[PDB]
């Protein structure tokens, strides 16, 4: 049972041959957020889904906490999330609620007329793009008229490496999307130590390059053939792993620029990871509203990241060596995995079509 | 009477929509309008070019172009505390091919972009339209578009907003609830301004208004005009270029205890339906000679909109100066419906508070 | 409902693939089955025969074949303008003795080979069939497998590709590039081709799609079908040869302006995993009666391997608008369902 990995497998299983991408603490933040309103059996699964009682006081104070940082301006690494929720005009709300969101998730809750579909989908959707200063303006494609509760989250990421790529070497070239399928792409490049590792058991290479500041991109490659079995091998265990053999190696590293997002229904796929309830009529949401008919219809997730060159410093230029074969060469031109992680996974990601 | 493009133009509007706000962009909407002659030709460019008012007795085409693109890139300027955004685009329907002269032009002298559009497809072609504005102004301006025909050859939109400081905020706790008349039978609570200080004023008694000029930080003014009691529509008609050039003249400095709302306004046009009562109709119809832009023999401007925004707060650049601080004036309260200009060498915006 | 053998395996082909693009040959595959057929015995020769959908009511596995023979004798026929490659192949294993009488009638009736391999050497095996397909196909298909195991008893080997233009060409000066929407969230920008013209047109309300024809420069015909808004599963799932007919039928002349994307394609399949869902299993287990090629004991086809390409380009009044930008499908006819797709990006 390892929540973020489960849910990665649960994505990728209901859409085979496609990127998928995420943010993993993002979700469980907004699955922590819904958990301040709900009761008994339904607050019990969203809790035992996150992997976590009673000290739960600290668990909001822990990603408020977190907010609070990410929504820092640190450039050369800015990080924009956002939550809200969109409640039906007859679900009356707490204070207590309410304010809980405001407060320790900066996340507002609006009262809306879901009765009117096309009305409520286009307000949705004017308050992401405002709020992500028009970064995401289409959010949502649908909407039912019998949505009770909306909830929204949407992050968008682009830092600056700590190094920058060749700035003249980035040249255009295979990538084989299948055995069959064969598709043109930017390749990026750059000579230099590298955070390597070699995992003979799950069967891929993994390598580690550097964001401006602490987060860490991690990019594993399978060996041909291995994607699902890697896949199946993705856990909280064996991300320690990995970041417990990774040892600098000279590398001819080859990785492609670039953009990749993934929006989800998330109530179309929780429920078979356990957190069911919330997303039914059966649902306990009396800490939000002590109407009867409350439940979360639908729990939309976006996250979008770009990556290209930019780096902050320029890369240094090798030169002619003078020492005593051909350093390791690792391009990235099959379906690969990606991470992004600062403490926490940021982001969870594969890329089966640059 | 005399042809002046932008008072006409305020007129038109104003007359179409009664008892309302009106606000615009007189600068804005004549270059969109200069640019989209440079791919139009015989009566439709020169109707267009002579409804703008432009004097082309003294200058070239070319010199009249150079001086909108020179505009422009200074109104993009970036300005510490005085940031203007406006922006210009032209959506064409699939079947009409471009003459790469025309769209080049349009992008490296106007910066503004041209893309092909499927109109058969009315809802798509209209929110692929406002997506595009709404990343363009970065989320100020998400739903210009509210419906659309789905007959449409090619669209046109112009937006722009705007936000500065003042050269001195109003007073940091002079803002109180006050009543505004905006009839003589109808009341309704602002948030009012205030600050004493010596303004640029002037007293117009052939129109009938007071005038108070108020610095904005850099070199645009905001200029408002309180019509005496009755006499809006008055001083609507008299409006004019002359008109201005005049009370920028007269101004004379005045301590004077300013009472101005905190406001939003806005306003939104199809220009196609206005235009034409002023001279500029070719352009808009079947008949017109955009052999510029395109070959195709259908071509036309089928909507033209136009979007202007803008807020008026307490925010200043300095703080207000308190009086009297060692100790040792004339009362304007804005509490009617009133006229706005923003002045920076061309008129910025020009509008109506009817309702604050 | 009714057993209908193109269809039901297009259906099978695009469940084993969801999301992504399908291509195959219909006419090619049966071909390739009927053939095998006629070195099958009971009922693992009866599950390929029913599993065609042949009529064995009326006509005699004799006239069946002749059949086939025909059909093939006229595909192959030359034309400038249609052109159409078609192969096949099977490679047996050293121990497999091959009946003389299958061998020839093989090589004879249905243009195909059969080459005894040694498929204890996996690397040497591999290299000589897609050797042989290669000099086959002119250097079309150079690659056609990728894998191979050494347990191998008899891999089929079909390909099929064509060189056509279409009979009015597309002009390359309206061809732009524009948001080709895979799904409602996943949007790529694609050249898309563009012709006004008057071409066989219909909507289908039933279905609910958009069906235009255009024709090559020759016999031969592309279909092209637009399922409305989601709708796509839906037309899958009522696609049939009878439906076929319907269209053909219903066809009627109209003014469009058509936007068409311009694409390559091509499908590789293992028809092995797939055919069994389809009732033909006996074959390809350990339990197949093929004593007709040879009375060895553990006889059976390995694999079937099926590859079929496809280019689609210009070469090689307020008219109705109708824009392919979301995932359709594609058919190329002529007498015979030549080509079966669907291009859910382009």
């Amino acid at each position: 049972r390892d929540f973020t990995f489960d849910l990665y497998r649960a994505l990728a299983s209901a859409a085979p041959s496609q990127n998928i991408f995420f943010s993993p603490v993002s979700i469980s933040m907004s699955l922590a957020m819904l958990s301040l309103g709900a009761g008994s059996s339904t607050k019990m699964q969203i809790l035992e889904g996150l992997g976590l009682k009673s000290s739960e006081k600290e668990l909001h104070r822990g990603f408020q906490q977190l907010l609070q940082e990410l929504n820092q301006p640190r450039d050369g690494f800015q990080l924009s999330l956002g939550n809200a929720l969109f409640t039906d005009l007859v679900v009356d709300l707490q204070d207590t609620f309410v304010s809980a969101m405001k407060t320790l998730y900066l996340a507002d809750t609006f009262p809306t007329n879901f009765r009117d579909s096309a009305g409520a989908m286009k307000q949705i959707n004017d308050y992401v793009a405002k709020q992500t200063k028009g970064k995401i303006v289409d959010l949502l494609k649908n909407l039912d008229s019998n949505a009770v509760v909306i909830m929204v989250n949407y992050i968008f990421f682009k830092a600056k490496w700590e190094t920058s790529f060749n700035h003249k070497g980035t040249q255009e070239q295979d990538f084989y999307v299948t055995s069959e399928t064969v598709v043109r792409v930017p390749m990026m490049s750059r000579e230099d130590q590298y955070h390597y590792l070699l995992d003979r058991n799950l069967s891929c290479r993994v390598v580690g390059v550097p964001y401006q500041g602490n987060a860490t991109a991690l990019f594993i490659l399978p060996s041909e053939g291995k994607m699902q079995q890697v896949e199946n091998g993705l856990s909280e265990k064996t991300l320690r792993k990995w970041l417990k053999m990774f040892k600098k190696r000279q590398l001819e590293l080859y990785l492609p620029k670039f953009s990749i997002e993934g929006s989800y229904q998330l109530e179309k796929v929780l429920p078979s990871l356990g957190i069911s309830n919330v997303f039914t009529s059966h649902a306990d949401l009396s800490g939000i509203s002590n109407h009867s008919n409350i439940q979360v219809s639908e729990m939309v997730h976006k996250a979008v990241v770009e990556v290209d060159e930019s780096g902050t410093r320029a890369a240094a230029a090798t030169g002619t060596i003078f020492t005593f074969l051909n350093s390791q060469r690792l391009v990235f031109n099959r379906p690969f995995l990606m991470f992004i992680v600062d403490n926490n996974i940021l982001f969870l990601g594969k890329v089966n079509r640059p």
